[PDB]
């Protein structure tokens, strides 16, 4: 019963939100609502059936609306909205376009088995065709508030900045700078600041993610 959120915690330690920023997805769109819920942190699986058989594919990161079951972090951004009482947050801007590009994309690059060296030069260019239309809009990567593009990527950006950090701490230019201020407001709202991981523990549950 309430909001019950079962999530991928950090590798090793089933109390912190480390490398799984679709986990931090789910606590940012309702953060956003200021909707109270609570944080079911499994460590790859330390937490029995019945914190995963709310998935239909057993995987966390999930969540119950008041045990009333919802699928994982990708379709949350819709299902975890149409289900809500409180504002939905699913409404797709033009942003979402260049967006859901940018969104494997950026799983991608730390998984860049295949150049990163040669990746980075379609990313600084996806950044260009989101970054030149957000500085008209100002604050958010879905436009004026957060929405649908904002819970895509802004944990993933933040996972990017530390875990990439660890061996190729990649700079965002001023002129992305949309981007290289928003990634400052990451440390900031409900919707952000609470969703901030444990940042040793982001990049030890990395790690083998480079792989699997
Ligand atoms: O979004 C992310 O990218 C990495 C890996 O998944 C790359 O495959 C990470 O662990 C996190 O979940």
């Amino acid at each position: 019963m309430a909001l019950e959120i079962c999530v991928k915690a950090a590798v090793g330690a089933p109390n912190i939100l480390g490398d799984s920023p679709f986990c931090q997805r789910v606590l940012l769109s309702l953060e956003e609502k200021k909707i109270p819920y609570k944080s079911h942190l499994i460590n790859l699986g330390d937490k029995p059936q019945w914190f995963l058989e709310i998935s239909p594919e057993g995987k966390v990161p999930v969540v119950k609306i008041d045990d009333k079951w919802v699928a994982d972090s990708d379709v949350i951004v819709g299902i975890l909205e149409e289900k809500n009482p409180e504002p939905p947050l699913a409404t797709p801007p033009e942003f979402a376009s260049v967006g859901s590009k940018i969104f494997p994309s950026f799983v991608k690059f730390l998984k860049s088995k295949d150049p990163n060296d040669g990746t980075e030069q379609a990313l600084l260019e996806e950044l260009k065709a989101l970054d030149g239309h957000l500085k008209v809009h100002g604050p958010f990567i879905a436009g004026e508030k957060i929405t649908a593009v904002d819970l895509s990527l802004a944990p993933k950006l933040y996972h990017l900045e530390v875990a990439l950090g660890h061996f190729k701490n990649w700079p965002i230019p001023d002129n992305l700078t949309h981007v290289l201020n928003y990634i400052k407001l990451l440390f900031s709202r409900e919707s952000f600041k609470k969703t901030r991981a444990a940042e040793e523990h982001v990049i030890a549950g990395w790690e083998p993610k480079v792989n699997a």
